[PDB]
């Protein structure tokens, strides 16, 4: 069993509040910034004990920390754990994940970025306490270069994510962590945790136990393009009665994996099932197989490039041509006000708003980066299927070439969707969430003792 008491919260079962400010830092001076961490940390970085245990010893915000590759040097910390994304920086890898770099936060735009704090709490005013109080801490001793706050949208569309798809059902757990939801996957937890069973840098240092990789991407999203586009290409059902509004809302499912309201269209190909969707005991419970059903072959419950079957693909994994090694968690948060009345009138963007994404894993070339690369921007991506079938890249986040996604259609497989980009990269970087203790005894470290 592992120390939960040692673990940041926000990698294994999230901060699930309602308001996530992150506040991206560059350090000006090791001596007094290590010198703050020394007893910030252990009073104030939340562990996954305190988020699950009772209420009663829960701060008013929950506190996460992770450093950069140029955080590890400006604290003339070692980079020895083996994760070439990581030490190369985001900025550096973004070509491999097919972006644009002219389309980038310019905080993020090289290796400033020394890390990041996580503050979650129930009111933007927690969030901005918290964050003064680190300003007053730290004082010279290092700048904010990028604070950005997100929040769960409001109403009945909380826990959505703003293109109006409920989020964060499936998530990998590991074992003996509570129960698993059926069909929720259940990974090593050294796919997760770095030094942990499993993890594939057999390699891996001592001190780096229970860390993960935090991948950070502010992703913005053009939702009355998308509206707009789904509505001018709405699909059809064989009886040809669906409205133009049926059947864009059928497209966008085709496009996702999902209805809006969570339900799996692998359960439910034809309309969406909202108590399905709601209900944490079904709405996981798939693997794209069924009786009489050719996997190599049929799209007519889920095309092969839908987001979710693109970044995880459970045929694949379930066939046995590969393991658990691309599983990851998320646990980001929707940024930005609703779109407004302008907005949707005009099927135009004028307000910045989207997703403050988070992934965490234990190889970032394994989860969030494989996911994007080898799965999303890959238009041959999955393997396996009939040899004629064409596939295209993801159509909610593949990038990198013309955004061609082919079996969107049910009726027809062959039929191209040129899908126009409705997420656009603002950058972010490649982050280190270390355990509580190596926070105090590795990254505060004051004196010199050798070892
Ligand atoms: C604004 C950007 C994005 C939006 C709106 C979005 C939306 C969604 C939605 C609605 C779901 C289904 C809910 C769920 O299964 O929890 C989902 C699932 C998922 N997404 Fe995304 N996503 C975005 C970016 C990304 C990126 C950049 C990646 C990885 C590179 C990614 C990887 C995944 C994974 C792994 C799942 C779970 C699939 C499964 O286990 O079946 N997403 N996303």
């Amino acid at each position: 069993s592992l120390p939960f008491e040692n673990i940041q919260g926000d990698i294994l079962v999230g901060m699930k509040k309602d308001k996530e400010k992150f506040v991206f830092f560059h350090i000006n001076n090791a001596t007094a910034f290590k010198s703050v961490l020394k007893t910030y940390a252990p009073a104030n970085i939340t562990s996954v004990a305190t988020i699950i245990g009772p209420v009663a010893n829960q701060p008013l915000a929950f506190v996460n920390l992770a450093f950069s590759h140029a955080g590890f040097g400006a604290l003339n910390v070692t980079d020895d754990l083996q994760d070439t994304a990581f030490s190369d920086g985001q900025f550096k890898d973004s070509p491999n994940l097919g972006d644009d770099t002219s389309t980038w936060e310019e905080a993020f735009k090289g290796t400033n970025v020394d890390g990041v704090f996580l503050i979650g709490s129930n009111d933007e005013s927690i969030t901005a306490q918290y964050r003064d109080d680190l300003n007053a801490k730290f004082g010279d001793a290092w700048t904010i270069v990028y604070d950005l706050d997100s929040a769960a949208r409001p109403g009945n569309e909380k826990g959505h994510e703003h293109f109006g798809y409920l989020d964060g059902i499936s998530n990998p757990t590991i074992p003996g962590f509570g129960t698993p939801h059926p069909g929720q996957a259940v990974v090593d937890p050294g796919i997760i945790f770095t030094g942990r069973s499993k993890d594939p840098v057999m390699n891996r240092p001592s001190w780096a136990l229970d860390g993960s990789f935090l991948v950070f991407r502010k992703l913005k999203q053009l939702v009355p393009e998308f509206n707009k586009y789904v509505l001018d290409n709405a699909l059809q059902n064989q009886a040809g009665n669906l409205t133009v509004e049926e059947g864009a809302e059928l497209l966008g499912s085709r496009m996702f994996g999902r209805w809006k309201s969570g339900a799996p269209i692998d359960l439910s190909p034809d309309f969406d099932d909202p108590a399905l969707g709601n209900d944490i005991e079904r709405n996981n419970n798939f693997n794209y197989s069924h009786p009489g059903s050719d996997l190599a072959t049929d799209q007519t419950r889920c095309p092969f490039t839908a987001h979710i079957r693109k970044t995880n693909p459970r045929d694949l994994e379930g066939q046995g041509l590969f393991g658990d090694t691309f599983h990851a968690i998320r646990a980001g948060t929707p940024y930005g006000p609703e779109v407004t009345d302008y907005e949707a009138s005009s099927n135009t963007t004028t307000i910045d708003r989207g997703l403050a994404f988070v992934e965490y894993q234990s190889v970032i070339g394994n989860g969030f980066r494989f996911q994007q690369q080898a799965w999303a921007n890959n238009p041959r991506f999955p393997f396996s299927k009939g040899p004629s079938i064409q596939l295209g890249l993801d159509p909610v986040i593949g990038q990198g070439s013309p955004r061609e996604t082919f079996g969107l259609d049910p009726r027809n497989a062959s039929e191209s969707f040129t899908v126009p980009q409705v997420i656009i990269s603002n950058g972010g970087e490649y982050f280190f969430s270390p355990s509580i203790t190596a926070i105090v005894e590795k990254f505060a470290a004051l004196e010199h003792h050798h070892h």
